[PDB]
């Protein structure tokens, strides 16, 4: 489990969102396994702006912080899992790490913010759903 609070916005996995989310929608996408909701609250995050391809993500299954090196978002193919069918996840980026079903919505974060969140993974590979395309998230 595990979002992004960004200004009046909580970015979660759309797989694990609440009902409190869908009632308060902003903007999801099964593609990307992305859903924003609206908050009283202002949160704290700040998002990246830039291409790095090294960060450090959260590994809830190990209560660590991992230093990584991740691919470019890409188009990737994903194993059927209890949400999604096999199927083509947009904006995705992989890296070597350990994960569990339940480690999507750690952080990945760069020099320059929160890049994106947990979406996939399994045999050594943890996938990661990019924001940094998402430029609304830093106004309105
Ligand atoms: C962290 O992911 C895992 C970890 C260990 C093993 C397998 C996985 C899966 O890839 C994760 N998965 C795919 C998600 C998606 N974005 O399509 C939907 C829900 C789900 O369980
Ligand atoms: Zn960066």
């Amino acid at each position: 489990s595990g979002a992004i609070y960004v200004g009046n916005y909580r970015v979660v996995n759309r797989h694990l969102a609440t009902h409190n989310d869908w009632a308060n929608l902003v903007w999801e996408d099964s593609s990307r396994d992305l859903l924003v909701s609206s908050t009283t609250a202002q949160g704290c995050d700040t998002i990246a702006r830039c291409d790095c391809q090294t960060g450090v993500y959260y590994c809830s299954s190990r209560r660590k912080h991992y230093p990584v090196s991740f691919s470019k978002p890409s188009l990737i193919f994903v194993e059927a899992s209890e949400y999604y069918p096999a199927r083509y996840q947009s904006h995705l980026m992989l890296a070597v790490g350990h994960s569990e079903p339940g480690d999507c919505g750690g952080i990945l974060r760069c020099q320059h913010g929160v890049v994106g969140i947990v979406s996939t993974g399994g045999n050594g590979l943890v996938g990661f759903a990019d924001v940094r395309d998402l430029l609304w998230l830093d106004e309105e």
